[PDB]
């Protein structure tokens, strides 16, 4: 799945993780920790929004 930040744009994809944060490919938005924030804003993860 796929899902926007509101804030700024940038789109989180399950696929592809977030491995310079810590969050390998195929994790799922609900597994990233509580803490993890948007890369590009720094939006907290109640900003985003499933597509
Ligand atoms: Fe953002």
């Amino acid at each position: 799945a796929k899902y926007v930040c509101k804030i700024c744009g940038y789109i989180y994809d399950e696929d592809a993780g977030d491995p310079d944060n810590g969050v390998s490919p195929g994790t799922k938005f609900e597994e990233i920790p509580d803490d993890w924030v948007c890369p590009i804003c720094g939006a907290p993860k109640s900003e985003f929004e499933k597509l």
